[PDB]
Formats: C-alpha cells, sequence, structure tokens
C-alpha cells in the first residue's frame, strides 16, 4: 500500500522554488520538513518569520506543516504549513495518488476553496539515494515544533 510518510519533490511556483521535502507521522497525526533545494543551494534563515525570536533558525531541517490527519485511506486534513518565502501560514490539505503522487492544497481558508492545487512527486528509494538526500533524525527535528 501507499502512505504518506516519505520524501517528495515539490513544485516550482513563482520564486519559491522546488524543493525536497519529507513527511512524517508523529502521535497519530502527519508533518514535514525541508531537506534542500532541488538545485543544491545552501540553507538561508528564516528571515521573514512574524515571531522575530525565530528568524534565526534555518529553513531546513525544520517542521513547516504539521497537523494533518488522515480521514481516508489516502486522505489527509487540518494541516497548517509555515511558508518560508512570505512569513505566512496557510491551512493544508492532501489526497494521495496511487503512484505517491500528492495533490498539495494550499489555501487561506479551513476548507481549501479559497487556494491553489500543486503536484508534488514521490520520489523512490532509488532516487533519494541518488541524490544524496540527507535524512535528518526526527526527534531532532520534533523539537522544532515551538
Amino acid at each position: 500500500t501507499v502512505e504518506l510518510p516519505g520524501i517528495y519533490q515539490t513544485q516550482e511556483f513563482l520564486y519559491m522554488k522546488s524543493s525536497f521535502v519529507e513527511f512524517f507521522e508523529h502521535n497519530g497525526k502527519f508533518y514535514a520538513y525541508g531537506i534542500s533545494d532541488v538545485d543544491g543551494s545552501k540553507a538561508k534563515k528564516d528571515k521573514l518569520n512574524p515571531n522575530p525570536k525565530l528568524r534565526n533558525r534555518s529553513d531546513k531541517g525544520v517542521v513547516f506543516l504539521s497537523d494533518l490527519i488522515k480521514v481516508g485511506k489516502r486522505s489527509y486534513k487540518g494541516g497548517k504549513a509555515y511558508n518560508f518565502y512570505d512569513g505566512k501560514t496557510y491551512y493544508v490539505r492532501v489526497a494521495q495518488n496511487s503512484n505517491g503522487d500528492l495533490e498539495f492544497t494550499s489555501s487561506y481558508d479551513k476548507w481549501g476553496y479559497m487556494g491553489k492545487t500543486f503536484t508534488w512527486k514521490r520520489l523512490s528509494d532509488e532516487e533519494i539515494k541518488n541524490l544524496k538526500l540527507k535524512r535528518f533524525n526526527l526527534d531532532e527535528v520534533l523539537k522544532t515544533i515551538k
């Protein structure tokens, strides 16, 4: 079967670059953190965080998506995504395809209607291996929620 935990490649949109991200579960809900940008570039600081005491943390290895609940066999809701490129938090829902890819809906908008849907490709273990992607340890990544 397909599951959400995994590594995906996000969709380029405006000044927001394609990036590799990892989804994981904890206490029954799903979360995600950023690994690196597709073009290999260096991790930068969270300069636009509304909270001044957070502007020092990296945009990589840090949880930007939290609180996603599985509601159907391939269906998730209730999530909230922080966006490093603008400092805003968006409501997120996700539908997963049978090949594992995500239709990732980002909105304003608890119900998802005043938002946009992107497609995030699932990576196989072979691609993850060949891109030399770093999988961060998850206890440390968890401390990153506040």
